[PDB]
């Protein structure tokens, strides 16, 4: 059978429509799954992201949410980059929502603050950089907060 819904504004009410959360996330999943790269076709690809996010954002599944941003990596190639790195920091500020997971939420900082670098997203990164500097602040780990801090606040007072 079909393994791509085309990206087109009648598969995403079709997925808006579905009755069962995971319904809708499996059609969602679907959805960015289409090889088609036209402007609308991004368009309704990034509305299906952020409605997936906020269906994983009500699931709780951050795990889910690591496995996207992963998967997304292709996608984020045919992106302006300034939007790129607008999705990427909704995804982290969603994943935020949920709290715990020390590691699991170090380990997703890192990970964010790669991207961002790779998407010279300053703004997101400088803030995500903060969070993880009060998450170390946390687990303890005072050197790296400190060092993070120090090169954080040098950068930001420009």
């Amino acid at each position: 059978m079909a393994t791509f819904l085309p990206a087109t504004t009648d598969s995403l009410a079709q997925a808006l429509e579905a009755s069962s959360t995971a319904d809708s996330i499996l059609i969602l999943q679907r959805l960015l799954a289409d090889p088609s790269s036209s402007p609308d076709a991004l368009r309704i690809k990034e509305q299906a992201i952020t409605k997936l996010t906020d269906y994983l954002r009500q699931e709780n599944k951050a795990e889910d949410l690591r496995i996207l941003l992963t998967q997304l990596r292709s996608y984020f190639s045919l992106i302006p980059k300034a939007k790129t790195a607008k999705i990427v920091r909704v995804i982290i500020d969603t994943v935020a929502k949920i709290p715990n997971s020390t590691e699991l939420q170090i380990s997703l900082c890192k990970d964010m603050i790669q991207w961002t670098r790779d998407e010279k997203r300053t703004f997101l990164r400088q803030r995500v950089e903060a969070r993880l500097a009060a998450l170390l602040m946390e687990t303890k780990e005072f050197p790296e907060a400190l060092s993070l801090l120090s090169g954080l606040i040098k950068e930001v007072r420009r």
